């Protein structure tokens, strides 16, 4: 699909057997999903942006379906206003910017 940028690029993903809405964010290195009791051993991580850092739990090799496309990679779990799909998963689905 082609996603225009008139409104925030929000899409449906599937993670941990749950369906959620997430923002496709080319400015995010990593993927950050809101409080989700994900299974696995995780490692602590701090990630940052405007107004600073939050603590998150890093889970690896987590399958994430994005608009019907299967990806598998690192997901960071912590308190966020919006679920964010970052480049680590966008690349796995052949996503590009075009102009």
């Amino acid at each position: 699909p082609q996603i225009t940028l008139w409104k925030r690029p929000l899409v449906t993903i599937r993670i941990g057997g749950q369906l959620k809405e997430a923002l496709l964010d080319t400015g995010a290195d990593d993927t950050v999903i809101e409080e989700l009791n994900l299974p696995g051993c995780w490692k602590p991580k701090l990630i940052g942006g405007i107004a600073g850092f939050i603590k998150v739990r890093q889970y690896d090799q987590i399958p994430v379906e994005i608009a019907g496309h299967k990806a598998i990679g690192t997901v960071l779990v912590g308190p966020t206003p919006v679920n964010i799909i970052g480049r680590n998963l966008l690349t796995q689905i052949g996503a590009t910017l075009n102009f």
